[PDB]
Parts: C-alpha cells; structure tokens; sequence
C-alpha cells in the first residue's frame, strides 16, 4: 500500500455474423471497475470516463476510448469491469466489501438491467468455460514504481498502456426472438391459423451478478450452463418468478408486442430434475384460430371434444339436457360444465361493469364478445376443483406455451442443460406448424392450491406446435 | 382538464435483411401527434421537433431524437402518429374533429403521399393483425401531476421518459419492383424478345388515412388484407382509377420508365367477387417481340391469325381479296379489318399533323413507322363495336398486363386475398417466360360503353407470361 | 426566346448486389448539362454546382446535391448530362453546335475517360434498350414564366423542382477482372501452373460519346449492344486498336499489373463478320507454367513437339543433326529452326547490350536467362516468313490470349453479340483450367505483313484455357 | 544527383469478402519510403505525412490521403514503402545502406511487428508471385526537372501526380483463427468435450523484412510460399523458436485466450524434409475431456491403457502390486510408473508452497487437484530417460497440437509446401470431430537431451483430431 502503480484495461464486447446484436443492445452509459486484492476484497472502485479503457466493439477498438493507464492501490490483484451496473449493483460493489458479499443473489426488475428504453444493458466479466472453478475475476496487469524494475510513473504509464489487463463482458440477460416459418405455416387441413402478439412468460425476479459456470454432460462447445438464485427443485416457489396476468378489468398484460419485437429476461437456469413447467422461462404466442368451414375472427366453442360454431349451437345441446325428464351421466356433465362456465362469465361481466343474460341458457353472443379478453373466463377455476369445460374462442383468440431449450445436443429425457435460457445467449424460435388450438387463456402451469408445486416436468407437455429453437451467442458489430 | 399531464413517445419504422427499403423510403420531414380522449376525440394536435420523440429504424434508436417527455392535456387516452402527412390529411386531422371523421376515405394522388421528389412518404400506425376490431389508435401512457401519485411535474418527466408509447408506423403506399430471371428468359423457338419499360395501371386515386384490417381464409401470418374505399364489386367506377393512355399525340404516359425503378401506389383491395381486371392494380410491362427469322426492331403485324413479315405482305392479301370477282366470307372479313385498320390510322395521322396513303392499299411502312405508339391504333374501337383484326407491332413494341397477386399461400379460383396490393408491402415480379407476343397497344380492361363495368374476373385473364410473385413486408434499415 | 424558363434535374447512376463499383468508379468531379432546342442544337451547356442537382447513388439522392431549379433558354426542349466530360468532349459540347456534331467519333485515352487515379469516370446519357433511335437526348422539363400557367419565377422554380428531369447515366468504359476458381485449378497430369500479372490488349483508340443502341438476334434482357467507330469488318486497321508490345530492351508494357486489379477499356464492339482475332479486345493472363518432373522456375523448351527440359538436350539434338555426313529432312528442319532462333536472340542481347555465344551450339542458358522477356524472342518474324520453331519459356513463363464474349445466351458460330465489350458492363473472367502452355511470346493476332489483315475469326481460336466469363451491369452504391 | 526531381506514389493494402481484416489489422500510425539507386543502394528515407501520399485500401483511396507529389533525389530508381515500421526496421533503413543490407535476418517480438495494442501491424512491398527473382523494389515514377521533356518543377509535380508509383504492401505476420465445427463436434460415444482458451506453440523469433518467394511443386495460384531464416533441415535450434512453457509456480503462459480470439505470427516456413514437429507452427487447443459415465469436470486417471475415474481406484492396483509376495513384470511396472508420478507431483508441490501425501499410496485428490497446472507433472521427464506413465487429467483438462498446414492442394508425404505459415496469410482451423483424449500436459515435440533435434516429421504425428484447414489471403475493407 502507498506505494505508486498504475493498469491499463480494454473491455471487449462479445464477438464471433447473423446474430450481431443492435446498436442499442452495445449502448454504453457508464463503466464501473471494481479492483480486488488477492483475497478478493474490494480495494477501490472507480466510474471510468472515455480516456481511462479501451472499448472493443465487435472485435475492434472504437474511437474514444484511450485506453489511458490510470493510478490503482499498488495491492491490486484482480478486476471486475461492470457496463451499465444497476442501482443495487452500484451500491453492493464499494471498497472494503469482499467479491463474495458484491456477488451474492439479488432481485432486478428487468428494466433495472436493460434501461427502459432497452439501450442500458448490464454486462459484466464473462468467465471461462472450461475452468469454472476460476470465477469472474480476470488478473490485474499492476505496475507498482518500485524505483528499481518500474524506476518512474512515466514508466508505469508506459508498461501499463503496453501490457493491458483484457476483460471480457458479457450481457446479464438473454435474447429472445419469436417468429413463423418464412416459407410458411403447417396447418390442419381447412385451418386459417395467423399468429400476433407474444411474450415471456416464467421469467425470473432473481440473478447473481455473475452466475458460476457449469458444464452438463454431453453439452456443446460454447453451450456452458449456470446455476442461477432458483435452480434445485425443492427451493421452487411462485414467488421467484414474474407471470402474465390478465387485469381485473380483463385487460391484457402490457408485456405482449408484435413478434418483429425480440424480448428480454434474466437468466433462468435448473438442475436437471428442476426442469419443471412452473418454473422454466417460456414464450407465449398469441393467434386467431380458425377451424375449416368457419369464419375468421368470429367467436366458436369447444366443450367435451365437440366443437360449436356458435354459442347458439351449444346452447341447444345445454336446454335439451335440461329438457331431460331425468338426466343421464352425459347430459348432467353438459349442465354442470356450461354453468361453472357462466358463473365465471357472470363474475368477469361484474368486474368490468358489464351486462350479460341471467344464464347459461340466457346469455348472448354479443354479451360475451364485449368483454375484455373473454377467452380467459372459459380457464376452470382449479381452487373450486374445476376441470377444463367450455372453451370459449373470443374472437377465435387462442395462447400457446413454449418451453425454451437450451442447449440442442442435449435431447435425453429431462437430462441437464436441455431447458433454460443463459445470459448472453440469443434464442430464435420458429414456428413451423400448429397441430391444434391453443388455450382460450394465458397459459398457467402453476397450482392455484400450492405455491411450492414446481408444476409437471417439461418433457411432459403435450405438442401443440412444432418449434425449432435455435440457440447463438449474442454478439457485437464495429462500424 | 387543466390538470399538467405528460407523455413520451417512440415511433418506430417497419422492420424484420433483403427487404429494406432506401434511405428516401425512410426519411422523416415532418411528424405530426394526434391526441385523443377515451371517446375518440382529438383534444389537441402536435408536429414534434427531433426533442419529442424516438425514431426507432430498422430496430435501432436513431441519434438525435431524443424522446423527451411533453405536455399534453389530461383527457389524453389514446394517440395517433403520422409521420410526413400529406396536406389533406393535416387539413382533416385537427382538435374537437372525432377519429371517424379524421379517418374518412379521401382522394390523393401518389406524390401528396410520397412525395414529387419521393423522399417523403407518409406512415401511420400500423394496428393489430391478430386484433382487426381494435382500431388504430394507441393507448397513451400519460403521467398526470395529482400530487399524490406523481408530486410534480420534474417526476411526470421522468416516469413518461420511462413508460414510453411505442407507436409502430407503416408508410400507406406499396411497392412494386419488375425484373426479368437472372438466369434468362424462357422464350418461344427462334423468338428474341427483350423488356424494357414499365408502369403500373389501375392505381387507386383514394384510400383511407387508415384502412380496416381483414384476414382472409387461408390467409399467411404479416399477410394481412384490408378494406380500401373501392372493396365491393357493385360500386365499382373506373372513375376511381387511374389508368394509362396514350396522349392525342401519341406520346406514352409519363408513368413509364426503366425496370431498374421500383413503383410505388395506393392500396388497392377487393372483395373476393370484385378481383375483376378493370379493379385490379397491374403492372405494365413494355417489350421488343421478334418472331423467328424476322430482324429485330423491325415492325411486323397479325390478321386472323397470320403473322406477316411486312405490311407489304399483308398488302399482297388484301389486294387479292379485292380483286376477286365475287368475295367470299375470308376475303370480306380481310378487307372489312385492314379497312378498320386504315381509318384508325389516318386518324392519329391526322392527330399528329402527319401523312399517310389514301387507304390500306397505298399506305407504307416508312408513313406508318413515322407514326408515335402506331401500334396503339391498331386496337379496335370497341365503341364502333369492333374486334382484334390488324395488329400493328410498331418496331415490335408489345405490352403485356400482369394482374399483382397478394397472399401466395392463397390458390383458389377468385379466392378472397389472391389478388391486391396492401400498403407497406414490397411486391417483387420476376418474368420467367414469354408464351407468346403482347398487344401492340396498352392494356385496356375497361368497357368504354360502360363506366360501370368491372371487366372479366382476374382468374379468367389469359396467360402471356410466366411471373413469380413474391410479397414481402417493406421495412428500414439502421446506419 | 428572352422569356425566364427554369428546369431541374436529377443524375441517376447504374443501379440494380455483388456488382456495385468501388466509391472511385462513382466519384463525381463535374457535371456538364447540355441543353437542346427541338431541333437538337445547343443552346447552352452549363457546369452544375452541388445546389444544382439531385445525385441519386445506389438508388438514393446523395445528401449535399440539393436539386435547386436553375434558369434556361425558353427554347430547351431536351438535355444531356455528363459526369466527368473528357477534355475532347467540352471542347465539342459548346453552344450552337448540333448533338450530330457534338457526337462525333473521337480518339480518347483511357486515361482521358477514367482519370490517371481511376477516380475519374465520363458518364453520358444511358439511351432507352427497347427504343434504341430515340438515342441519348432526355426531355427537359421546362417552366416557361407566361404569367398565366406559370404567373411568377418562384412557381416556375416550385414547379421546376416538383417535376424534375431524370436522366439515368452510364460510364463509357466497360469494367474487366481476371481470377482463378477458387476452388482450384485443374491442370494437365503433374503440371504446376500459376498465374501472375495480367494485362487487356486490343483495347479500342476511339468511341462515340453515346454510340447507337443495337439489339441482337437471340439477345438477353439488359445485354444491349452498341455500335462503336470499328465495326463493319471491311474498315479494320491495327492502327484502330492499342496493342501489347515489348519494349526494344525487353521491358514489359506498364499496362501489366496482379490478378487481384481490376481493367478498364473504352468500348469495342464488332458486326457478327468483324469478330475477329485482331480487333477484338482480349485479356491476356501471363503464367510460369512447369512440365511434370521439371523443377518450377527452370526455363524450359519446346521444339517440333518435343519437350526439352535444358537447353543443352535441346543443343545435343542440334549437334547430332549438324554431325550428319549428309543431312536429312527432319535434321535439316532442326538445324533451320535453332539458327532462326539463334539469330533473334542475338538482336534482342545486342539491343540489351548483353553478351551471348557465337551460334546456336555456343549459346549457354545463363546468357538466355539474363536477357529481359527471353522468351519473346522464340516468336518466329512472320515479315521473313518464319513459322514457329524453336519456344523458349525462360523462367518457365508463357503468355494466354482470352477472347472477351458478351451475351452469354448467344452461342452461335460468329452470331452477332457473341463477343466484344459494351460500356458500364463488368465482365468476370474465371479460369477454370488449363489444357495446355501458353505462348512464350505476347499473344499477337495481327500480321506484321499487313496491317488491314483481321486476323483469323474469333471461333477458329485454339483452346488453351477452359475460361468462364459472366457479363453483369456495373452499378452503384449508396453509403 | 543535385536536380530537381519528383514522384509520387500509392500505397495499396491487400484486396480480393469473408476474409477482411478488421479496423485495427489495417490502422496507419506511420508510413516509411527508401528510395533507391539503380545498384539498389538507399538515397534517402522520407516519414510520410497524409499529403504525401494515396492510401488504397480496400481497393478505394481513403480521403485524406492527399498523393501529392514530393522531392526526391534524382538518381531514384526503385521504392520500398513500409507501414508502422519496426524500430529494428527503422534503425536498419537508412541513407547509404544498401538493400541486402536492409533486408538482413533479424529477430523481433510479435510485439514489434503487429504493436502491443495490435493495431500497428508492419507491412512491407510484397512482390512478385510469378516473378519471384525480381525481389521486393518497384520502380519509381521519377519526373527529373531537365528543362527540355520537363521545363518546370510544376510540371514535374503534375507528372507524377499523373503516374503515380503504386506499391501493393503485405503484413508481414499470419492470421490464425480456430473454432469448432458449428454443426456439432462428433466425439466418442459417451464422451463430453468442450474447448477453451488456446495458443499458437513453435513461433517464429526471426524473420526477414522481405523473404524470397519460392514456387512449390503442384502449388495453387495465391498460395505462394517463402524462404525464411530457418528454412533448412540442417540449423534446427530451439533457440530459434517460441514455445509454450508453464511457469515454475504452475502458471499458464498468458498466450492462452478465448477462441474467439485470432492470433498472429511471424512467418514460418520449411524445406520440405524440415517439416518436422520442433520446428512447425502449430495450434495449442485446452479442452475438458470427459470418458462416459464419469462426472464433468473431475479430475481422472490413465496408465498402461487403463482408465481411472479416481485416484482411489488407482491407488487400488498400486497397494495391490505392492502387496504381492513377489511382484511380476506387470506388477513392477505400475509401482515404477506411480513412484515416477509421485516424484514429480512433489517437486511441483514444493515449487508452489503446497502439501502432498509421503508417497503415491498416502497422496489425495484434494492435494492433488490444488497443485495448478496439475496435469502438466504427469509429462515424463525424458532427461531421465522416463516414457508415459501416469497420466493426471486435472479436472479433466488436456491438450492437443494441432500442425497448421500451408497449400491445401499438397497432400503428399512430406512434399514441400504442405506445411507452414506465410505472410498476410489468414489460416482457420475447424475442429470437426475428436478422437481421444489430448495429452494433460501441454504439448512438447522437442528433446530435452538435444536442442538440435528438430523433433519427428510432421507427417509421423498421431491424428488425435479431424481438423480442416483453409487457407485465405488476409484482405482489406473500404468504409
Ligand atoms: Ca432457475
Ligand atoms: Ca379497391
Ligand atoms: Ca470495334
Ligand atoms: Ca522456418
Ligand atoms: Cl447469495
Ligand atoms: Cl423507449
Ligand atoms: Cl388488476
Ligand atoms: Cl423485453
Ligand atoms: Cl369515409
Ligand atoms: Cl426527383
Ligand atoms: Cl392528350
Ligand atoms: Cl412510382
Ligand atoms: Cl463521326
Ligand atoms: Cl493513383
Ligand atoms: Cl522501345
Ligand atoms: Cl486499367
Ligand atoms: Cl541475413
Ligand atoms: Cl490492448
Ligand atoms: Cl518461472
Ligand atoms: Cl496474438
């Protein structure tokens, strides 16, 4: 200690063609360089200005940034570079805390860790992946004015600019893209079926700044996994993970945007048996589902494996089991179905201060298209120990659930790094075929009765769609 | 009302690689904000400076649109973008005039929406393709100062700034590109025939600032249809149309130049039974046919299915036809078209302050060559209740029509969706093949008996060429 | 005339992907505007200021060409642009003289046409491909101030810049690049041949500013011909053409340069009889081609088919025939062709200034070797008659002559457009293998003994090379 | 000497598309011209400023780089223009030196030729392919002030402004990239393996400024080899090369970084009996090398063809042999094997401070795993006359040399110019498939026993991977 030393460091952005990111998704705000003793305490932390570090931008250096040498505590070891550091990561990174305390798991929102105007991401020391056992920390490049090896500060200055410490960064969060098959859709026969409006859906609250590396079996070069804040399945809870929710008013959540957007989440990694549906990051895709001979947009039902192309259809079936001197086991199930079905109507037409028939056999067509997202009144209500009944289309609106992949060389039954989505990766979905009508509602793969019910293991989803994921690393561009 | 409210926006630009449009076709000379309440109402109208808002292109935040939050007033619910509005548009679109009315069917020509200049198209917001009855305008995320929730106007600013209304903007023309295959040109045996330029015809002259969404049966995902002011078939007028003619003259429409140049138009849809030739947006494609063993560029005609080398051929079967005794139906049908023929003729001489022979017998090919598009007077007068007789192909010039078809993945016989042209779409014609020659004259679908008749339907049309159609969105690109 | 006219005009450059020239190919040091009366005569030529014009590149206006309405002579009905005139071409273009005059043939450099640095393309009027006599001259138009159309100069200039005049530019050179396949060369059994510097030859002296349109028989779609100052076979003269030429020390023209240069060459066409070896402009690909067994780099011999790998097996030859008692045909032949040789070497090592053996037995291959361009001294002198005999390739390097066609769909024995080079057109020249040596000797097509001799047909040429050779537009970019 | 002279000249980089270099591979901090007498003696050098100078990269002149003309000694007869010279260079290159003088053998740093930042690559005049004899000069463009060709000094200066010297320059390192098939790796059945961090092994320490091309036999057009100053069997040395060496404390070289990262070298080329493994460029690629059922990441055991998932389980065979009454052949060997291994772990343990068991039987994978760069003390020391015992694949980390092949059109054994590493010269190495497991300690083909061992053919060396190699010239882009 007081003794003169001086670095020089050059920040390097992911690098390799087709999956550079934007110029917004490489914006950089603010650099924060956090320099570590060699028992990994925070000795000084320091906001670099443009003089102060080299920038390398999709394998170049950008004009601007000096790459200056800059004054250090001569017991310098090791170095975290953070880009665009959140407020809680600010405020966790300062002298005299150790790289375990800065390190530990914290809740972010994801505009905390991307701007909200999604030009602010954080990034942080990548780690290598085939030594995880060495963590995030990359070896400071110091030179200490000791008067005999080093004898000036000019000299430091000159050794440092000419021997600089290279970080590597990488984005917290991932990339996610949706999209159809450009060379077209896979339908039923007779089906129109047009996709809008997605989102994420299951994306974690919770991140470590920089999550251990670990590499599954039979896992890719460049595939590498991580263990993230939620990642053994007895610690599942409902809590750690943010889910689409239609309002009260029926209003959809403001998550959903067309599908020329790509979307962003923290990272949301398992272990091999935690590979569950309540609590893997997935992407909702909404359509308008049209069966053959049907007109598009136009409301339809399904209850007990029939399909009715008006209310008015089901509503014949309903009134002659009602009509019934005595009913039998299949009429007494279309009653009891069609009227826990307007119970929850009746209850969503209160909510959004709207007027609908008396019931079941009452309602109208016209009464159950003006409410705000109709479709998901038709989700059986499982604390009441309901079952799926009528489905309601509502204009022929229909969600569908993906479950992310992550690493496509894994395909054995629930193994290790198949599912998950890792930070700095870019996920591209395809659509290439729909094999049958989504759900009327946003998808649910959590228990109304449990909160600790980590949901049905992901290799037990039933197929709805034909999706091909495929998985890159999120690069850089130079200009 | 009279409450400080604020708002911030963001306006952003179609986008996905090969489809990018031009710097031109993204340019933004003016951006005009329209404010609504909860009723539709326009409160108040704003052109923004670069301070006011983001301009997101080709997905990427541009510099120096800043997206700095503005004061609107209180009741604002809803919001509109225009970007480059034409005149009408900024006359029709003022405070207390409700949407319905600001969005009425209006006439324009291309230039009031692209431009003289063609750096200057107008663009609103796009709607939801999986939400047609929507509308649309966009919710507006106004930060109203209650001291209670927002305490002054500096947090109005800053929670605006983050809680910004992304407004997608499509521009309201489509885009039309011909070319011939890369590959070559499948041509007839011994035939030469080489295309030079183009124009489109039966181009709207009136649209909706914002037309209704549609989704056809059958229909692709982004292949969205829509409702334009001239959709059903019994209102049809070629009055609503503009279509290609000659001048008095002689001189060609300006509307033609070289396949190099990409056309722009109106939208121009149809209901299924209204896909009818004289309805239908087509482009115009002019060429040099030459038949086997015949010198390129030199003039060639047709009479009753037999091509002649030189007028003076043809001259030699009139002649004998005349001379005969007692003229037979073959020889009387001859006289009676090369007769219609001439007098076609000395009129556009006449119209053009030139000479020609007293009748078919002393005409000559050097008078008839003289004469500017002298292929055109070789159409019959379908008022005089004439048919095709003579075909005169001026140094070989010939047109042929082609019908633009809309979604590919729709087949069926006068299906709804085959044919069209919907704004913000980029149609890409590749010739592949000439089957046979085109008319000597311009395409003409119309009945000049009859304003009203809408011409045979699009499926009934014979094929000259073979043309692949291909339709994609028409997006931006960031520098 | 005397009455305030204004026009404006936009300069469009080639557009189309993988052809788009280089930022010099497109740069723009002067633009001269001619304009014309009805009659073709000029009335006024003008040099443009950026504020004078719209620049499109690439398909887009260029920011600074501002497109501004100028002031012109009442009586301008039609216009010419030229980008970068020649020194010749505005000595011509000058006011009062007729476009016939100013069109003139004239003798250029290429230089004169391109720059010295290659930045300094003449480009003219690019003319319609589908009407080739309506020639070069656009359409102004003209704003005529008559107070009652037009009332005041800020109309005529509003209208003027609402109503520009397109005019679509070509460069009056054409664009040639030589490589090898990528994927390999093939090559006879145990050859090693490697190509080097390359060079055009029979490059046209002269052109027409704008030569006339032609359309061949048979032609493609945007493969338009033209007719250049030497076209009809009876007119040839080698004076018409720049050829290839060792220098009197053995010095290589300058015009040679490496495989990865571009050429550039004013235009030369032909009619279908003029395609011949002595007019038509060719690349020429130098090589150091070595026989299977022989060491790379070793000159080497060829003489009445046999191979020699020294000069010394090739002298035993020699010394066995002259030890003949009496000397038999193929002996006598032997002894002819080495002392024809002999003497040749002789001159080229006097002209040098370097020493060499007495006689053909005497000579050493250390003082072959020291001569510049050795072997083209093996050429046998046609003015004395001399046949080829003895081929020295010193340092193994010989000379391929590469006949540069045009339409790629003409393939007819002599048909017309088969060969030559048109402007603004890029041809690619792919070696794809080698059937066999080159000449030791620049490749010459003329005969020394008269300079009004064609040479043979360009379909009677021997293959040495499999060469494939793709002709597209040269077009432009925007940045 | 003593009149008015001058000249000016053009520096052109490398040009051909996927195979440009990026920003800093072509940044300009300095530009040094020699010019020449004509007994190639240097006159005098000139540090160019932008003005004096044409920069052609990318094959496009970059503005600002103004190709003015400069003064220059009469007597200049030939020019050598060097990019970001070496301070070696620098010293080397002055007045009155001659050029073989110049262009002596000379050993410098990667540092020295590419800068520590790599943006400062040196670049030199890079010669004649098909003339290799010629050497390195060009010829200078000289306009001597004589009065009678040339008057005045401003017609000198527009002269050779006019006829510019061009010099094409190549950098004088090579550019290797390796990554992994991004199809997939194909590995053993069962077996995980992911690589890291690699290096370049057996660099050049010397090179020439110019080296003289040399042809090979069945050598590719482009793929032109050179003669270095280590080229011939005979003067193998260690001395003469770089090579990768862990340090005393068990750290790795810091030339080891992440695959997405391209090294570079000085150029290393071999006669074609000199193609052995001491004296060779080769590629070091780190994996983690995982045999079926063992965990990822944990450290396991070879020896005598058997595969140890623990030490335990090694430790098993050891006891059991020492146990023997009588120990047998097989018996004897493993105790002579582990007591070997146990030797040296303890010399590493002491190196690094660190506490290891009494003997093979008492040492633990605890003690084990903390020695870093464990596997490295399995490597038999061959002083001693030890061969391969006990390999420790420390957390499963090995090697593998990966030779880097020159022409890929040489495949014969041993034929000259199949393997090597040449100037301005980009190598990508693909891993397609692994084989076996790599070596724990980093690769070494050298004798400990004897420095002038140039080490097996390359030919000889065991196929641990399948790894494509393919070699591009290293270009440059124009923005
Ligand atoms: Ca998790
Ligand atoms: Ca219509
Ligand atoms: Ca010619
Ligand atoms: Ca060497
Ligand atoms: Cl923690
Ligand atoms: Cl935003
Ligand atoms: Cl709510
Ligand atoms: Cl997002
Ligand atoms: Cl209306
Ligand atoms: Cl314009
Ligand atoms: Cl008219
Ligand atoms: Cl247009
Ligand atoms: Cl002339
Ligand atoms: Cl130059
Ligand atoms: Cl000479
Ligand atoms: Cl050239
Ligand atoms: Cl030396
Ligand atoms: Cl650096
Ligand atoms: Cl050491
Ligand atoms: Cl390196």
């Amino acid at each position: 200690d007081g003794r003169e030393a001086y670095m020089s460091v050059s920040v390097a952005m992911p690098k390799s063609g087709e999956h550079h990111g934007t110029a917004d998704e490489q914006n950089v705000k603010e650099v924060l360089l956090a320099l570590f003793d060699a028992s990994d305490v925070c000795l000084e932390t320091k906001t670099l200005a443009t003089t102060d570090y080299i920038l390398n931008v999709g394998g170049a250096n950008k004009a601007g940034y000096d790459g200056k040498a800059f004054k250090v505590p001569s017991a310098t070891a090791k170095v975290l570079a953070v880009v665009n550091p959140s407020d809680k990561f600010k405020t966790a990174c300062v002298a005299s805390a150790s790289w375990s305390a800065i390190n530990g798991a914290v809740e972010q929102t994801l505009d905390e860790v991307t701007g909200t105007s999604k030009n602010n991401f954080m990034m942080i020391n990548a780690g290598d992946n085939a030594n995880p056992t060495n963590g995030a920390l990359v070896t400071a490049n110091v030179k200490v004015v000791d008067g005999t090896t080093i004898p000036d500060v000019a000299t430091a200055i000159s050794e440092a600019q000419a021997d600089r410490s290279m970080i590597y960064v990488d984005r917290v969060v991932a990339k996610v893209s949706l999209g159809t098959n450009p060379d077209g859709l896979k339908v039923p026969a007779g089906v129109t079926c047009t996709f809008g409006d997605w989102a994420l859906n299951i994306t974690n609250k919770s991140m470590f700044p920089y999550s251990e590396i670990v590499m599954p079996a039979g896992g890719s070069t460049g595939a590498d996994y991580r263990i993230d804040p939620n990642y053994e399945l007895a610690g599942f809870d409902v809590s750690q993970f943010n889910y689409l929710k239609v309002a009260d008013d029926g209003t959809l959540p403001a998550d959903f945007s067309a599908m020329a957007d790509s979307k962003y989440c923290l990272e949301n990694t398992m272990a091999a048996d935690a590979q569950t549906q309540a609590q893997t990051t997935s992407a909702v895709a909404s359509a308008v589902y049209t069966p053959g001979s049907f007109t598009v947009g136009e409301s339809w039902f399904r209850l007990l494996g029939v399909t009715y192309k008006t209310l008015a259809d089901l509503q014949v079936v309903y009134n002659a089991a009602k009509a019934a001197g005595t009913a039998d086991a299949a009429q007494t199930q279309v009653i009891t179905l069609c009227d826990q079905f307007y119970a929850r109507i009746a209850k969503a037409a209160t909510a959004q201060g709207k007027a609908v028939g008396a019931d079941f056999a009452s309602i109208t067509i016209t009464e159950l298209d003006d409410l705000k997202s109709g479709g998901e009144y038709s989700k059986p209500d499982a604390a009441a120990g309901e079952t799926v009944g009528v489905e309601y289309f509502q204009k022929g609106v229909c969600y569908y659930n993906i479950l992310i992949h992550h690493d496509d060389a894994i395909t054995a039954t629930m193994a290790h790094g198949k599912y998950g989505v890792v930070r700095n990766n870019w996920y591209t979905l395809t659509i290439n075929s729909v094999k049958q009508p989504g759900t009327p509602w946003l998808p649910d793969t959590t228990n109304p009765t449990d909160p600790k019910d980590p949901g049905e293991d992901d290799d037990d989803k039933e197929a709805y769609l034909s999706v091909e994921i495929t998985v890159n690393p999120w690069t850089t561009w130079s200009q």
